[PDB]
């Protein structure tokens, strides 16, 4: 209950939400259905339209005026926003050339240039090409300031999802928003876009923009806006708060527009009826422009051009329906569209079996366009597992799909031709950034990047310390102009040991065996022991290791590893292939060798026999034997140091990479660098896990099973120059293969590899940052670069999508 009785005189869009019990008056009171009886006549007035008129000029002041155009409104605040150009001959915006703005041009009394985000619902990246001709304004922004092709979402790429994150440069998984729709078990609660739930502040994890801004004394402005108010309204409601007293004037201010997603969802992405919303939005951003321009802010303001997802076309006909598959429908909860999760009906069904479903609903047709996932075997780069909202069962669904449960839902529940929510990889989700003002660069184009990196720039661009978050501060330095944020390497915790020779082979009892069989060669191998080409080998400098732990590095011919000894395997393993190498087979009498490594001890090395006895789990070997440059260095690579525990399933996937793949990357991209190694995620919250956290071993063994196996293939960004001789920037791809007893995944796995291997890959595809969290390890430490363009690099993820 509000007691609407108070009045909103003079509290229009007021700054600081007044106290139950008062009516409020608020740009969100709407909303909450609380808004005081006289908000609509004294703070909606519409009166006279949003233009002023030849005839309006110097009128005296009307307060029934939506606007106005008297002597007076500049100072008060409030002039519509083309006043200075219909009665003082000044020019629209967009009619401008742009100039650089060099330094902030702001008014006394300014003490940090203000910045605003103009966010835009369901704009598609493409949207800024395809509509260039409609959206003159945004095209000025564009080709004036700081632009990314596109920006990528974050999974699920929805709007709720999106906007926060957007704002706390956090995963959904940890703000907690991770999807539209979702159900709280710990709560017995359900949030829904629709209803009261949605405001209850236990949803909302993390800290967003405004509240790190609160905190250290920066004013914000309110970012939401109920969705009765205009546009217009509320472009003048943020002029009007940049005309308040130094003291009470915000310095961060956010506008939202609910197109062009609006119209998208029912006409699809390029339909005819989208080119008014689009010139809408144009039209909306020259009067914030032309209006700032007035207050003389134009080249004061950092303004932020951002969208939340993209929009793809969807209709009712391309819909799944669980009730093909399933003959225990009714027993489960989907939340439908875009995406799937499931979960029991009721939890007193004991009879409730998740791996029933997930066979039911594997490659059970031939064009099936969901693919059902346990959660913490989603692609990596999702990062979408964390959270007890996350049901455990998950279906990605094809690119202009829909999941539903049975078809009385789609057509008891055709209309829309849109929709969003797919895989944050997807081009047709790509949103848009430009970034335009005195702190951004001068016509700039920076490489797309992801939305969890811009909460850092924002706190960047207002002075604030950013809240912990999964950005990495300073990737995305080259979009500034100033304001840089300049991080130092974390420093390595452990150092390693750099065992030599030290043990017999008699003291090893492993149940390994090999058949294995001149002082000129005897210095050599002896100076490749040491190190003597580890020059080739590695790179980028070691990785440094981030926590405590106990390991070696061990040096070969072909490779160079960081072996743990807790893990009994290889952190890391490095190694170059240039485009002239030769790959070769393993010689048949090598064919089952294991060799026991001399400089490390039996208790801290695998040992054959478990791999013997456990009947579901072989090995594989880090650096390759195919890979191998000399008959005599081939026997390195069957050291027991380089062998990790591979399911016979995995090792069709493992084998194909390093017999075909490897090569072929070498030839395309003249020369490859190689780091490979184990992954632990049991708890599957993307962070490397302790020893404790451990599932499964080999049997009968302290020998751990990685959840997954990455590797980051490094070149050089101009192929003209060869991978170890590289002078400049430098490219990557890298993957983080999940370690599956099956292929399950692969729904043509019956074929031969080089028909399904490299979609699998694809699909986990991963950036290095993604790997450094898994691994706590840092990789690229001793480059040339800068250390900037570096944490750009480890962001970088290769997606295989074509052109925008
Ligand atoms: C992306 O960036 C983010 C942010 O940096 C990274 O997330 C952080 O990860 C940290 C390491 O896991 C984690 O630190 C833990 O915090 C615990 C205290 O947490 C509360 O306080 C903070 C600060 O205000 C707050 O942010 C938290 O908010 C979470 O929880 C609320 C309520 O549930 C949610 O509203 C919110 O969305 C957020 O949820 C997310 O995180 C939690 C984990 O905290 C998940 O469970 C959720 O699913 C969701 O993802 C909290 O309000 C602290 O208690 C922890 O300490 C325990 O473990 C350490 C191990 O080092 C040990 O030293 C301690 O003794 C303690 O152990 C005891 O508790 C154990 C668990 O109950 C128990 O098993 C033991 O036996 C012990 O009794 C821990 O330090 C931090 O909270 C999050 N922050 C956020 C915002 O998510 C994230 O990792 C990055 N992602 C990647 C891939 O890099
Ligand atoms: O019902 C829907 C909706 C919309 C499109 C859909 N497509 N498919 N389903 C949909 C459902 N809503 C309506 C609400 C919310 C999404 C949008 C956020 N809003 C801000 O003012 C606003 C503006 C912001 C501007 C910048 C940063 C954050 C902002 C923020 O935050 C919302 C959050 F905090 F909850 F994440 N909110 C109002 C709009
Ligand atoms: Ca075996
Ligand atoms: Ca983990
Ligand atoms: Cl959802
Ligand atoms: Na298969
Ligand atoms: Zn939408």
């Amino acid at each position: 209950w509000t007691a609407t009785s108070g009045s909103c005189k003079g509290r229009c869009f007021e700054l600081q939400e007044v106290g139950p019990p008062d009516c409020r008056c608020d740009n969100l009171c709407k909303s909450y259905s609380s808004c005081c009886h006289d908000f609509d006549e004294l703070c909606l007035k519409t009166a006279r339209g949003w233009e002023c008129t030849k005839d309006r000029c110097g009128e005296v002041r009307n307060e029934e005026n939506a606007c106005h155009c008297s002597e007076d409104c500049l100072s008060r605040g409030d002039c519509c926003t083309n006043y200075q150009v219909v009665c003082k001959g000044e020019s629209h915006w967009v009619d401008d050339d742009c100039e650089e703005i060099k330094v902030p041009e702001c008014p006394a009394g300014f003490v940090r240039p203000p910045l605003i985000i103009f966010s835009v619902d369901g704009f598609r990246a493409s949207y800024m090409k395809k509509g260039s001709k409609v959206m003159p304004n945004i095209e000025k922004l564009r080709s004036c300031g700081t632009h990314a092709p596109y920006m990528r979402p974050v999974y699920p790429t929805k709007t709720f999802p999106n906007l926060y994150t957007l704002a706390t440069g956090l995963y959904p998984e940890s703000h907690g928003i991770v999807g539209n729709s979702m159900y709280d078990p710990v709560f017995d609660a359900s949030f829904h876009l629709r209803g009261r739930e949605k405001f209850n502040h236990r949803w909302w994890g993390g800290q967003p923009l405004w509240i790190t801004a609160t905190k250290q004394g920066v004013r914000a402005g309110t970012f939401f806006w109920s969705v009765s108010i205009p546009h217009e309204r509320r472009i003048l409601t943020i002029l009007q708060w940049l005309s308040l007293p130094d003291n009470e004037r915000p310095s961060v201010y956010a506008f939202y527009s609910e197109q062009p997603d609006f119209s998208g969802h029912k006409y699809g992405p390029f339909g005819p009826e989208m080119t008014n919303p689009l010139r809408e939005i144009d039209k909306t951003v020259g009067q914030l422009m032309d209006g700032l321009k007035q207050l003389r802010l134009h080249r004061c303001v950092n303004v932020i051009f951002v969208g939340d997802h993209g929009m793809e076309d969807v209709t009712c006909d391309r819909t799944e329906f669980l009730s093909n598959y399933l003959t225990n429908v009714d027993d489960i909860t989907l939340v439908p569209g875009t995406l799937g999760r499931i979960r029991a009906k009721s939890i007193n069904n004991s009879k409730y079996d998740p791996k029933t479903i997930i066979a039911a609903l594997t490659c059970k047709k031939p064009d099936q366009h969901f693919k059902p996932y346990m959660k913490q075997h989603l692609p990596k780069r999702l990062h979408y597992a964390n959270n007890r909202r996350i049901e455990d069962i998950h279906l990605l669904v094809d690119r202009r799909w829909h999941v539903a449960r049975k078809p009385l839902d789609v057509y008891k529940k055709c209309f829309f031709q849109g929709d969003h929510g797919f895989d944050n990889k997807v081009n047709s989700m790509q949103t848009v950034f430009v970034g335009y003002g005195p702190t951004f660069k001068y016509r700039t184009k920076v490489p797309p990047f992801e939305n969890i990196e811009l909460y850092n720039v924002m706190c960047d661009l207002l002075g604030l310390k950013p809240a912990p978050n999964n950005g990495t501060h300073g990737s995305l330095n080259h979009l500034l102009r100033t304001n840089t944020f300049r991080p130092t390497m974390p420093d390595e915790v452990s150092r390693p040991n750099y065992p030599g020779i030290m043990y017999l082979q008699s003291e090893f009892d492993l149940g390994c065996t090999c058949d294995d069989k001149n002082k000129l060669e005897e210095l050599n191998k002896r100076l490749h022991t040491k190190g003597s080409t580890k020059e080739r080998h590695l790179l980028y400098g070691r990785p440094a290791v981030l926590y405590r732990t106990s390991y070696d590095i061990l040096y070969h011919t072909d490779f160079e590893s960081g072996y743990s000894e807790i893990f009994l395997m290889p952190l890391w393993t490095s190694y170059t292939i240039s485009k002239q190498a030769e790959v070769s087979s393993i010689p048949e009498h090598l064919t089952n060798c294991v060799r026991p490594d001399v400089r490390v001890s039996p208790g801290f090395s695998q040992n054959c026999l478990a791999y013997k006895n456990d009947k579901q789990m072989s090995y594989g070997f880090l650096f390759p034997p195919y890979l191998s440059s000399s008959p005599e260095a081939k026997y390195d690579a069957f050291l027991v140091t380089n062998m990790v525990p591979m399911y016979p399933a995995f090792k069709r996937v493992w084998a194909y990479f390093q017999r075909v793949l490897v090569k072929k990357y070498a030839s395309e991209r003249n020369g490859v660098n190689v780091i490979s190694g184990p992954i632990f995620d049991y708890n599957y919250d993307g962070l490397r896990d302790t020893e404790d956290e451990i599932k499964q071993y080999v049997e009968g063994s302290s020998i751990p099973v990685p959840t997954h196996y990455y590797s980051i293939i490094t070149s050089c960004l101009d192929f003209t120059q060869p991978a170890d001789k590289c002078d400049g920037p430098l490219s990557v791809s890298s993957f983080i293969l999940p370690h599956r007893p099956d292929n399950d995944e692969s729904c043509n796995s019956s074929e031969d590899e080089s028909k399904w291997v490299e979609e699998l890959m694809k699909m986990h595809t991963a950036r290095v940052r993604d790997i450094e969290h898994l691994t706590g390890l840092d990789f690229y430490r001793k480059t040339s670069r800068s250390y900037s363009e570096i944490l750009t690099l480890k962001t970088y993820l290769h997606t295989y999508e074509s052109e925008i």
